[PDB]
């Protein structure tokens, strides 16, 4: 009686960590469902391939499908990633010959959305859930590309905020770049899904979320229904913080990451590093072998590279779930990547938003409006004075502590037994028996 479901995940490190998670939840109780894990080979970055191999090696119940799809050629001025996100859309029509194999049947597809077109409209009978890696906010926008004929202009899409321009990416604006190509292509199919599975929960984006609910928009989307909080994956592998981080007073470090895409020239990190040196405060920070001081060293000189490391850890990379789990971080100066977010929602760390991107930008003021954060919207303008100043208040202000402590509150709330994520996705699994 146990479905048997796929994820059909599709490149880049933080669209492929959510459908991990959700693979890993729905193969596990209380869903226990037979998994399979669609992969998209050949995978772009080491990093990516890296963390797959884990996965299942962590994972064995789950079953592994590869779906090869040619490497398309580099392009002078094309996004390495654009052209791979094509190269995938592209080859979504060649789905079912692969989906229909799979024994026993399979009851559904959970999909990225760069699958949306090829899965709805060659396979229309087979529920296709698309499973958003982004802010309900910002797959909001992203739903509207169709409609977009003013370049210079906010959008206005009916029932929500506007979107100012500044907060929209610029290739959104013409029909035939890249991105906005199988941007289009794809949600222009979005009303034959069964329904877009967000990693968000209802107290999270309230508003947002009700008015795509109740039909304000005007579009004609399926019901969008928020899954997370999702179960973060144990890595056996272990942060060789924690002991450290075990000795500093509660609340007193300051955890700094800007994810995977990170835009920041050797000068803005120094800028940083002067920035942090100055406030004095604890830190973890993820800059950029995993050994080596040498390239911190020329990069911030001898002396600042010292003080730095008597108050902080200058590192390449981190278990981030466990650092942020950890009593003694008090704060989290992050891009607004939406993992990162979501991460951070889950502990209730209090976060400071240097977003660097459209969707990074309407993500901070997600957290903004929840009471998760604060934005520093012209941190690039002066990056030292913005970390001096905004980081006493990241890690002294009460008020801010108690309103991200109430949103960890929610999102546990959220995926526990009877929560509103947790009632969503059994229904979603339940409807399928
Ligand atoms: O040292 C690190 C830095 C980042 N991350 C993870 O990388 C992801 C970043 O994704 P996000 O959406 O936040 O940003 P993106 O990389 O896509 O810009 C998150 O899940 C983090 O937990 C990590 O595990 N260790």
């Amino acid at each position: 009686d146990q479905p048997h479901v796929v994820v059909c995940s599709g490149a880049g490190m933080g669209h492929l960590t959510p459908f991990l998670n959700l693979a890993s939840a729905l193969s596990s109780a209380p869903y226990n469902c037979k998994v399979t894990l669609l992969i998209v080979i050949p995978l772009i970055t080491d990093a990516e391939s890296h963390h797959i191999s884990s996965f299942f090696s962590s994972h064995p119940t789950i079953h592994r499908l590869d779906f090869h799809v040619n490497l398309p050629a580099p392009k002078p001025n094309v996004d390495p990633f654009f052209l791979r996100y094509k190269s995938i859309s592209d080859s979504a029509h060649r789905l079912p010959v692969h989906l229909s194999a799979l024994s026993p049947p399979i009851s559904a597809v959970f999909s990225d959305f760069l699958f949306t077109q090829g899965l709805n409209t060659t396979l229309p009978h087979l529920p296709n859930y698309t499973f958003t890696t982004t802010s309900a906010r910002f797959f909001t926008l992203m739903s509207y590309v169709p409609h977009l004929k003013s370049s210079s202009s906010p959008v206005e899409i009916p029932g929500l905020e506007p979107f100012p321009t500044d907060n929209i990416p610029p290739p959104f604006f013409n029909p035939e770049h890249i991105f906005t190509s199988f941007t289009i292509s794809n949600a222009k199919y979005f009303s034959l899904s069964k329904g877009i599975l967000v990693n968000t929960f209802d107290s999270f984006e309230p508003e947002t979320l009700s008015a795509l609910n109740s039909g304000d928009t005007l579009s004609d989307l399926p019901p969008v229904i928020p899954i997370g909080p999702l179960n973060e994956l144990e890595h056996n592998k272990q942060e060789e913080l924690l002991p450290w981080l075990d000795q500093q007073p509660e609340k007193s470090v300051l955890y700094v990451s800007f994810g995977n895409r990170t835009a920041m020239s050797s000068d803005q990190i120094l800028e940083l590093g002067m920035g942090l040196e100055r406030s004095d405060c604890r830190f973890i920070w993820v800059v950029k072998d995993k050994d080596d001081k040498s390239e911190l060293r020329k990069l911030f000189g001898e002396e600042l590279y010292l003080k730095l490391s008597e108050k902080g850890k200058l590192v390449k990379w981190v278990n981030q779930t466990e650092i942020l789990g950890h009593t003694a971080v008090g704060g989290f100066l992050s891009h607004c990547g939406w993992n990162s977010v979501m991460e951070a929602a889950r502990r209730g760390v209090p976060i400071l938003a240097w977003p660097q991107h459209g969707d990074q930008r309407e993500n901070a003021w997600v957290v903004e409006k929840a009471g998760l954060g604060v934005w520093e919207r012209e941190w690039a303008s002066g990056i030292q004075a913005a970390i001096v100043e905004k980081v006493k208040m990241i890690m002294g202000n009460n008020d801010l502590r108690k309103s991200a402590m109430k949103v960890g509150e929610e999102a546990k709330r959220a995926c526990d037994v009877g929560g509103s994520s947790a009632t969503a996705l059994m229904n979603i699994i339940g409807s399928l028996k």
